[PDB]
C-alpha cells in the first residue's frame, strides 16, 4: 500500500522516546536564551536544526533497519580498538554532561516549587530518587515505559501551551521569524548563541538510541519490501515526533521572545515590586538588559503573570528533566551494550551518570550561587555543541559504505550534503575553539588548553578523513 494508519500503528514505540529526547532541560535553556538575546529573529535556525536533525535521524533508522545491529555495534565492528574507546569516552562525557544539565534544571525546579524553602543542595539530593525509581522498575521489570513517555509529552505540552495561551504572542511576528532567514543588527555573541542552539538541538547521543530502538522491532533484513516499508514508516514516525518537539520548542521561544525581549532591569523590577512577590532583590537596578536563566526566567514569569505561570514553568522543567534522565539511561545502556560489550542494567548506568552528574553540581550548588550554576549550564551547552561532530560524522561514515549497507547506500545528493554539513560544522568548531582560546592568554594553562584543542582537532580530522574515504 502507498500509506495507511493500520501499518503505521504497528511500528509505534520509538516515536515517543525520540520525541521526548529533543526536549531535555538543556534544550529549554537554549530556547530560553534564544528568546531574550535575539527574540524572534533567531527562530529560523531552530527549524533548520530540527530539519537536519530529522534528516540525520532517518539515517539512524536506515542503519537500524537494513542491518539489525544498531549504531554502537557497527561502530564496534568497523573502527579499530584504539579510537573505539576514545569515541566511547567522548559519548560518555556527552551523556554525563546531559545528565549534569538535567541535575541543574531539576535542582532549580525543586528549589522553585517550594518557594525557596528547599535549598539548591536539597534539590540536588532530591534528584537521587530517580535512581531508586529505576531500582524499583528493574525489580518489578515493567520494561515498556511508553505510557510514561506519553504522559510526559502530555504534561509538557499542556504546561507550555498554557504559557503560550496566557501570553498570547503575535503569530505574524513568529511566522516571520520562522520562515524568513534574517538576522539584522547581529553581534558576535548572538551568533555564539546561534551556534549554541544548533549544537543543542542535535543531541549527540540520540542516534545510538534511535538505532537501538529501531533494532528492537523484529524485521527480516534479507527481504527488501519489508525493509523499505519499515524504513519509510520509521522515517514518518521520527518526522511526527520531531514535529511535536519542534512545536513545543517554538512555544518556548515565542513566549519568551514576546514577553521579555529587550526589557531593561528597571521595568521588570518596578513591575515585580508592584506584584509584591518576595523575589525582587535578585535583579539589579541599572540600565542593563534582562538576563534570563531557568530560575530567573521563572521568577520574571511569576512576577509578570502570577504564581500559576511560575509553577507551570517549573513543573514543565521537571518533566523535561525526567525525560532527559530516561533518555540518558536508555542511550547509555545501548552505548555500553554496543561499544565495549557490557550488559549493564539500567540501574548501574543511572547510578554512574547520576553520581558523576551530582558530584560537581552538588559542590557548585552548596558553595556557589545560581548565577554560577547557569554559567556551568552555558559551559555544558558549549560542550554539547563541541560534542556534536562525534554524532554527525560516524553515522554518516557507517551508513554510506556499500559493504555494510548492501544496496541501501546514500545517493549522491545525500553524500554531498553530508559533506558540506560536516565541513561547516567542524570549521565552526575550530573557529570557536580558537575564539575561546584567544581570551585565555595564560603562560601555562594556555598550553594545556592548546593540547586539548589539538587533540580534539586531530580526532575530528581522523573521523572526517574516514568519512571522506567512506563518501
Ligand atoms: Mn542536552
Amino acid at each position: 500500500s502507498c500509506f495507511s494508519f493500520r501499518k503505521l500503528w504497528a511500528f509505534t514505540g520509538p516515536g515517543f522516546l525520540m520525541s521526548i529526547a529533543y526536549l531535555d532541560p538543556g534544550n529549554i535553556e537554549s530556547d530560553l536564551q534564544s528568546g531574550a538575546v535575539a527574540g524572534f529573529k533567531l527562530l529560523w535556525i531552530l527549524l533548520l536544526a530540527t530539519l537536519v536533525g530529522l534528516l540525520l535521524q532517518r539515517l539512524a533508522a536506515r542503519l537500524g533497519v537494513v542491518t539489525g545491529l544498531h549504531l554502537a555495534e557497527v561502530c564496534h565492528r568497523q573502527y579499530p580498538k584504539v579510537p573505539r574507546v576514545i569515541l566511547w569516552l567522548m559519548v560518555e562525557l556527552a551523556i554525563i554532561g546531559s545528565d549534569m544539565q538535567e541535575v541543574i534544571g531539576s535542582a532549580i525546579a525543586i528549589n522553585l516549587l517550594s518557594v525557596g524553602r528547599i535549598p539548591l543542595w536539597g534539590g540536588v539530593l532530591i534528584t537521587i530518587a530517580d535512581t531508586f525509581v529505576f531500582l524499583f522498575l528493574d525489580k518489578y521489570g515493567l520494561r515498556k515505559l511508553e505510557a510514561f513517555f506519553g504522559f510526559l509529552i502530555t504534561i509538557m505540552a499542556l504546561t507550555f501551551g498554557y504559557e503560550y495561551v496566557t501570553v498570547k504572542p503575535s503569530q505574524s511576528q513568529v511566522l516571520k521569524g520562522m520562515f524568513v532567514p534574517s538576522c539584522s543588527g547581529c553581534r558576535t555573541p548572538q551568533i555564539e548563541q546561534a551556534v549554541g542552539i544548533v549544537g543543542a538541538v542535535i543531541m549527540p547521543h540520540n542516534m545510538y538510541l534511535h538505532s537501538a530502538l529501531v533494532k528492537s522491532r523484529q524485521v527480516n533484513r534479507n527481504n527488501k519490501q519489508e525493509v523499505r516499508e519499515a524504513n519509510k514508516y520509521f522515517f514518518i514516525e521520527s518526522c511526527i515526533a520531531l514535529f511535536v518537539s519542534f512545536i513545543i520548542n517554538v512555544f518556548v521561544v515565542s513566549v519568551f521572545a514576546e514577553a521579555f525581549f529587550g526589557k531593561t532591569n528597571e521595568q521588570v523590577v518596578e513591575v515585580c515590586t508592584n506584584t509584591s512577590s518576595p523575589h525582587a532583590g535578585l535583579f539589579p537596578k541599572d540600565n542593563s538588559t534582562l538576563a534570563v536563566d531557568i530560575y530567573k526566567g521563572g521568577v520574571v514569569l511569576g512576577c509578570y503573570f502570577g504564581p500559576a505561570a511560575l509553577y507551570i514553568w517549573a513543573v514543565g522543567i521537571l518533566a523535561a528533566g525526567q525525560s532527559s534522565t530516561m533518555t540518558g539511561t536508555y542511550s547509555g545502556q545501548f552505548v555500553m551494550e554496543g561499544f565495549l560489550n557490557l550488559k549493564w542494567s539500567r540501574f548501574a548506568r543511572v547510578v554512574l551518570t547520576r553520581s558523576i552528574a551530582i558530584i560537581p553540581t552538588l559542590l557548585v550548588a552548596v558553595f556557589q550561587d545560581v548565577e554560577h550554576l547557569t554559567g556551568m549550564n552555558d559551559f555544558l551547552n558549549v560542550l554539547q555543541s563541541l560534542q556534536l561532530p562525534f554524532a554527525l560524522i560516524p553515522i554518516l561514515t557507517f551508513t554510506s559504505l556499500r559493504p555494510v549497507m548492501s544496496d541501501f547506500a546514500n545517493g549522491l545528493g545525500w553524500r554531498i550534503a553530508g559533506g558540506i554539513l560536516v565541513l561547516i560544522i567542524c570549521s565552526i568548531n575550530m573557529y570557536f575553539v580558537v575564539v575561546y582560546v584567544r581570551d585565555l592568554g595564560h603562560v601555562a594553562l594556555y598550553v594545556v588548553a592548546a593540547v586539548v584543542s589539538v587533540a580534539y582537532l586531530g580526532f575530528v580530522f581522523y573521523l572526517g578523513w574516514q568519512c571522506l574515504i567512506a563518501l
